[PDB]
This record gives C-alpha cells, structure tokens and sequence, in this order.
C-alpha cells in the first residue's frame, strides 16, 4: 500500500505534551469548542519571537525541531513555526482544514508580500478563520463572513471582504483603531482563500528569515497577548499596551532586554545566543 503525503506531518507530533503545554484537556473530538479552547490554549501560552532570525538569518519549521523548541525550552516562534504547530495539532484531533497566506498590511496601501501563514477550518456549513501565530493574535476562531465587527475579550477586530488588492476576492482584518481606544479601524492583513502548503511556508519564512526587506530579518520582535493586554518588544523598546487606552513605550538597555525576555516573555537563550543578541542589540 502507498505511503501518503503526511501534508502537517501530525504523526511526528507530541500530541499529550503539547495539549498539556496549552492547558487543554476533556473533550478531543473534531468541533468548534474544540478549536475555541485549542486556539485560545495555544495564543496565550506558545511563545512568540523571531530571535533565530535575528541571531542566523534561519528558522527550522519541522514539525521535532519546532515542538522541540516551542514546548520544551524557553523559546518562541514566529508565524510559520505556530503554523506548522498548529496545523500538526488540527491534522491528529481529525478537523478538516487548510492553509492560507495574508499580506501583512498593518494601515499601508501599498501590496505587501503574502508572508503571514493562518489556518481555516471547515465546521458544517461554516469556515472559521485560525490566526494562531500573528503575535497579538485573535484568541478566538473567526467566522468566515462576509463583514463582522467581533469583540475578542478586551480587543476588537472588524473583518470585511472585497476587492483587498486588484482583481483578487478577499478579506481584510482590522483592529480597532489607537489599541481600542479610539472609533476607526486599523488594518492588519488582508487574505485570500487560495491553498497553501508546508512547502509554501519553507519558501515564504526563507524569505522572512533572511531577506533585507523582510523588517523580521535584522531587529528583535517579541510578542505576547492576555484578554486585557499585550506586550511587543520592537528591538529594545518595550511596548505596554491596555487595549480600549492605549500604549506606553520605552527603551531598555541592551541588559534590560535580556532580564525583559526572561521576566516579561519567559524567553532565555543559550549562553552563546545570549551573547550575540547583546551584540546585535549595541549595534551602530
């Protein structure tokens, strides 16, 4: 009998150990409260950085390396690697679902590259929308509709289909305007439906990983997001957000960072690491 593809590779997957990092348990079954308490889990405990490619202008997406480092050291991902965890975790509980790419937008008009990886699931006559490993990510699925303004514990998000970009059928999801604090909305990604694989992945965080118009290719991004709070560290300069307020922000020494990734983000690296972030953090 044929080998099959192993397309998410959910096999290779540590299914327990990753269920009990997420702090999920009962009912494993193929549902939507299911994918609420995986995506929920999986948002506000898998780690979110982009230090491999900072620190070696490379990221391992396989499905060892990334459980590896994600559940078992303090260590985060970025998009692909959350992705590709993800996607692992839907394949094995037995959810019918695909891969999409966005153009991360963030307010600009100009077309950005399709370089932010998510998952749509398909629950009856339903698709619900996994956008697991954004970073501020939603902690919910999203309903695939044709327009929805959805509030997301303290943070909101409006989603809006239409010509995102020109002759092409597609989403855009905004968050709400001055961290929630402000009526208006702020564009984050826009998205089509077209499927994407594992291997599209690998050729798009190539790219992300090392190219020098890829902003997370050069300076420190770190990311983490509560019901009623978030932090990003953009370089070494520590954002404090209070979504429906605002934000606050400040510099920190290159040490500071260091003791921020450890006490903030629960993010440490090996001594050799360590050492080399400190050097592209006294940069220029």
């Amino acid at each position: 009998v044929p080998r099959g593809s192993h397309m998410w590779n959910g096999d290779e997957l540590q299914l327990d150990e990753y269920l009990a990092f997420i702090g999920f348990d009962g009912d494993r079954s193929p549902t939507l409260e299911t994918l609420r308490r995986l995506q929920r889990g999986h948002v506000l405990n898998i780690k979110w950085e982009n230090l491999d490619a900072v620190l070696h202008k490379h990221v391992a997406l396989d499905i060892p390396a990334v459980q590896a480092k994600l559940l078992r050291s303090p260590r985060g991902g970025y998009c692909y690697e959350h992705v590709a965890l993800f996607g692992a975790v839907l394949q094995r509980l037995g959810f019918d679902f695909y891969g999409i790419q966005g153009r991360v937008q963030m307010g600009a008009t100009t077309i950005r590259p399709a370089t932010h990886g998510m998952l749509v699931v398909r629950l009856a006559a339903e698709q619900w929308l996994c956008d697991v490993g954004f970073g501020t990510s939603p902690l919910a699925p999203i309903r695939l509709v044709d327009e929805a303004v959805v509030a997301d514990e303290s943070w909101t998000y409006r989603l809006r289909r239409g010509e995102v970009t020109p002759g092409a059928d597609g989403w855009t999801l905004s968050e709400a305007a001055g961290d929630g604090s402000e009526p208006g909305w702020l564009s984050r990604h826009t998205f089509v439906l077209e499927p994407q694989y594992p291997i599209d992945y690998r050729a798009a965080s190539y790219f992300v990983a090392s190219s020098p118009h890829s902003p997370f290719s050069t300076r420190a991004f770190v990311q983490q997001i509560s019901p009623d709070h978030a932090y990003i560290l953009d370089h070494r300069e520590l954002h404090e957000i209070q979504p429906g307020v605002g934000r606050k922000t400040r510099q920190l020494t290159p040490a500071e960072v260091l003791a921020t990734l450890r006490e903030i983000f629960g993010i440490e690296l090996g001594a050799d690491d360590s050492t080399l972030l400190l050097e592209r953090l006294a940069e220029q």
